C-alpha cells in the first residue's frame, strides 16, 4: 500500500535512531559485563534487544508502506568511560529520540496515517519507561554514592 | 588481559563485517517477509541472529583483550533488488567475510593468540555452512526456474 | 558347519554386488544432499544402510559355513551426473544383482541348502521393492518433468 | 565453495584409508562374533561405524569443496587369522591412517582450511584413542595370557 | 485335509527326531545343573523346550494332514558323561536332524506340500542356530582350556 | 604410543603448574572460607577443582604417549595474607601458566601432535576465563573500595 | 581460637602425608587405567579423592586453630613398576601414615584438643579399611595368581 513518503522518512529517521541505540546499548552492557556488573549487562542487553524489536517495526511497516529502509547510515555513537557517562549519554539518546517521535506522531496524524502513529505511541511508550530507569538509576549513583552503587550491579536480579 | 594490537584491530574488522552482513540478512528477511516467501524469511533472519551472536563474540573477546570495540563505522550494504540478486549479495559478502577471516585465523596463531584463533575457527565453520546454503540455494533457482523456487518459499518449513 | 562350497562363492558374489551397491548409494545420497535434495538424501542414504543389512547377513552366513568372506574386491561403481542417470544407473546395478539372486537362489535349492535360500529370497524382496521405487521415481521425472520433480525433492516426507 | 586441489587429493586418500578400515573392521568384528567373542564384536563392529562415520565426513567435505569423492578404489585389507594377529592388523592401519592425517593436517593449515583441518584434527582424536585401545588389549593378552584373554571376550559389558 | 502319505512318514520321522533331542536335551540340561554350571542348564533347558515346539507343530501339522502321529518310538538317546562329550553328541544329533529335514523338505516340494516345507524350512534355520552354538562352545572349550570354560559356565547370563 | 619426548616434556611442565595451581587455589579457598568469605571459597575451590581435572588431562596425556608423568617436584607456592595479595598471586601464576601453554601449543604443531595441542588448547581457554575473572575481581577492589568488596563476598551466589 | 603449636604441627605432618597420598594415589589410578585395569583404576582413584578429603580436613582445622598449613613440602613418592609394587607402595605409605596418626591421636588427647583427636579418629578408621583392602588384594594376587588376578580387574563391578 503506498504510504505517505514523508511518513516514511520518519520512519527511517526513528530506524536510523534505533540503530544508534542498538550498537550504543550493546557495547554499553558487555563493558558492564566486563567490568563485572551484570545487574546492569542484563539491563542494557535487554534494552539493545528492546531497540532491536523497534527497528523491525519500522523495517516492516517501511516495507509494507513501500518505502526503501535504510540501514546504511549510521548515526554519532557516543560511547561513555565510566558507568555515569555511560548512563547519562543513552539518556541523551532517548531523550532526542522521544523528540523525533513526538513530531513524527504528530505528523503520522495530520496525514491520516493512523496505524503509522499507533505503532509509534506504542514505541514512545517503551522510551518513556526506559528514560525513566536511566534517570533512577542516575538519582541512585548520587543518593547511595558510586562505591555502593557499583556494589548493587555485581549480582543479577533477582 | 593485554591482547596483541594486530589481533585487536582484525578482530575489530571481523567485527566490522559482521556489523553489515547483521543489517543485510537482516533487511533482506524482511524484503522475503513482506513478499510472502515465509522460508526464506525463517533462513535470512536466522543467519542474522548467526552473526548478532559472532558480533557478540568479537565484542567480549576485544573487550577481554583490552581494546575498543569499534561499532561505529558501517562497510557497504549492498542490497539486491530480487530473490537471485539478494541471495548472490549474501554470498560475496560471505564470501569476502571468510577471506578476512583465514587471514585472522593465520596471524593469531602467529602471535600465539590460540583462543582468538580457536574462537575464530568456530566462526568460519559457521560461515561455510552459510557458503554452503547460499550456493545450494542458487543452483536450486537455476535447476527448477525462478517460479518453481518462489513457489516452493511461501510456506516455513516444516 | 561345512557348507557347500559353491553356495560360499555365490555368497561372496552377492557380498560383492552389495559392498557395490553400498557405497554407489552412499555416494549418490550425499551429492542428492549437496544439492538440497532432501528427499533423495534420505531415501537413498536408508537404501545404503539397507545394502549394509545385506552385506551383514552374507559375511555372517559365510563365516557360519566356514568359508573366506571377500571384502578385498570391489566391482566398478557407475556414479551418474545428473539426478535421472543417478537413479537409472541405480536402477540397473539392482536389474544385475536381481539376476544374480534369483541363479544363487536356484543352485541354493538343489543342493538343499534351504535356509541360504530363505535368506537370500528375503533379500530379493528387498530388492524388488527398491526396483519398484526407482522405476516409479524414473516415470515421475518424464511425466511432471524435471522441474517439478526437483522441487518435489527439496523438503523431506513428512 | 572451490576447494584446494590438493586438499581434495588427501581428502580422497583419507576416505580410502576409512573405506579399508570400514571393511576390515567389519569382517574382524563377525569373526570375532563367530568365535562367540562377544564383547570383541561390539567394540569392534562398533569402530566399523565409527570409520563410516568418518567416510561420510570426508565425502560430505570434498562435495563440498566441489571435488569427487573416490570410492572405487580400495586399498590392501590384512586380515588376520587369529585374534592377536587381526588386532595387530588393525593397529597397523590406524598407525598409518594417523601418519597421513598428521601430513594433511599440516598441509590444510599452509593453504588456510581451517575447517578442513579442523574435521580432520577431531578424527585424529578418534583414532588415537582407538589406538590406545588397541595397545591396552595387546598387551593384556600378553599379561594375562591369550586362555584367560579369550574367556574374558566371550560376554558383552556390562 | 488328506495329506500325502510319504510326507506324513517325513513329519513322523522328522518327530521322532525331535522326540529323542527332548530328553536328550533335557537330562543334559539337568545334568549340568547338577554340576552347578548354571549357564550350560540355561542355553540347554531352552533348547529343550524349543524342540518340544518343534514336536508340537509336527503333531498338528500331522493331525491336520489327517495321519497318526507316532510318539510310542524313541529312538537312541546318546548321554554323555562329561560337558564336551555332552555336548558333541547334541551336535551330531542335530547334524543327524538336519539331514533327514533336507530330505523332507525337497520331497515336500516336489508332491506341492509347500506349507509342510514352509514349516520345516523354519525349523531348519532354528536348528543351524542350535549347530553354531554347538560348533562355537566346542571351539571355546579347546580355546581357553576346560578349566576356565567351566568358570565361565556357574554364572547365568547377563 | 611413543610420543614425542619434548612434547612430553612440556607436559611434564604444564601439569607441574598446575600441581601448584591446585594446591595455591585450595589453601586460598579455605583461608577465604575461614575468614566467612563464603562467594570467595565457592570459586577459589571450584578453581582447584578445575586445576585438578587440567592435571588428569596431562597425567593421561602423558601415559599415553609412554612418558612418566611427575607428580614429585613442586614448584614455589606463593601463599598471600590478605584478599587481594592472594588473588594478585593467583593471577600472576595464571599469567605464568599461560606463557608455558603458549609455548607448549606453538611446539606441539611443529611436530604434528595435533591432539596434544587440541587438549592444551582448551586448557588455554579455561585459563583465559580465569584470568578474566581475577583481573575483574581486582578491579572491583579498587572500585567500589575493600570494606564493600569483602561484604559483598560473605553471602554465597545465588 | 589459638590451638596447640605442637598439634599444628602433626597437623601439618599429618597433611604432609596426605599430599603424597593424593599424588601417589592418583598417578597409581592413571597408570592401572591406561592398563585397562579399571576395577583397580576405579577403586585407587576413589582412595586419592579420599586423601583430599582428609587433606581438607586438616587444613580447615589447622586454619581454624590459627596456624599454617603448610602444602609446599611434598615428601617422597614411590610409584611402583608393577600392580604388586604399586599396590605394596600403597600399604607401606598407610602404614606409615598410621603410625604419625597414632602418635598425634595421642598427643592431642593429653593436650585436651578433643576435637581434633576425634577428627583423627575418624581419618584413622578410614585408613585401616584401606589397609585392609590393600592386604587382601595382595594376597589374593598370590592365591589366584597374578594372570587370573589381572583378568579380574578389566571390568568394572559392579
Ligand atoms: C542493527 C539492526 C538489528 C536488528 C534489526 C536486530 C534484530 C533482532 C531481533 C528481532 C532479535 C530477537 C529478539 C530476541 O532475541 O528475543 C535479536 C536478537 C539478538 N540480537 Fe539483534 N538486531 C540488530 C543488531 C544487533 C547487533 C549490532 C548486535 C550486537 C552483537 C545484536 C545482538 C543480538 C543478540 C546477542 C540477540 C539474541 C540472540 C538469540 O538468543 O536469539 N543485534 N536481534
Ligand atoms: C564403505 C562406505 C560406508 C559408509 C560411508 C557407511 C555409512 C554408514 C552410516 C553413516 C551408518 C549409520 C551410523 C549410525 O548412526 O549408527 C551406517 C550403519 C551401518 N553400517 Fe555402514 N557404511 C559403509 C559401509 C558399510 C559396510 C561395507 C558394511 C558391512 C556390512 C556396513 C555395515 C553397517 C551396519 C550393519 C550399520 C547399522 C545398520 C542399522 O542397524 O541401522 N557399512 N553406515
Ligand atoms: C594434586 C593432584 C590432584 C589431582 C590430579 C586431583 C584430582 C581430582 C579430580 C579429578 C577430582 C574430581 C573432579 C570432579 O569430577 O568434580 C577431584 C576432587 C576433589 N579434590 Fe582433588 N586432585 C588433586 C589434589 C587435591 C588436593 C591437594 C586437594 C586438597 C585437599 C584436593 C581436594 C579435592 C576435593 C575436596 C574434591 C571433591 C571431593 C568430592 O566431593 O567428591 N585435591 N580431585
Amino acid at each position: 500500500m503506498k504510504g505517505d513518503t514523508k511518513v516514511i522518512n520518519y520512519l527511517n529517521k526513528l530506524l536510523g535512531n534505533e540503530l544508534v541505540a542498538i550498537n550504543q546499548y550493546f557495547l554499553h552492557a558487555r563493558m558492564f559485563k566486563n567490568w563485572g556488573l551484570k545487574r546492569l549487562n542484563d539491563v542494557e542487553y535487554h534494552e539493545s534487544i528492546d531497540e532491536m524489536k523497534h527497528a523491525d517495526r519500522y523495517i516492516e511497516r517501511i516495507l509494507f508502506l513501500e518505502g526503501l529502509p535504510n540501514l546504511q547510515d549510521l548515526g554519532k555513537l557516543n560511547i561513555g568511560e565510566d558507568v555515569e557517562e555511560m548512563l547519562r549519554s543513552d539518556l541523551a539518546l532517548e531523550l532526542d529520540g522521544a523528540k523525533n517521535l513526538r513530531e513524527a506522531i504528530g505528523y503520522a496524524d495530520s496525514v491520516h496515517d493512523y496505524v503509522s502513529r499507533d505503532m509509534m505511541i506504542e514505541i514512545l511508550r517503551d522510551e518513556e519507561g526506559h528514560i525513566d530507569w536511566l534517570e533512577t538509576e542516575l538519582d541512585l549513583i548520587q543518593k547511595m554514592g558510586l562505591q555502593n552503587y557499583l556494589q548493587a550491579q555485581i549480582r543479577e536480579e533477582g
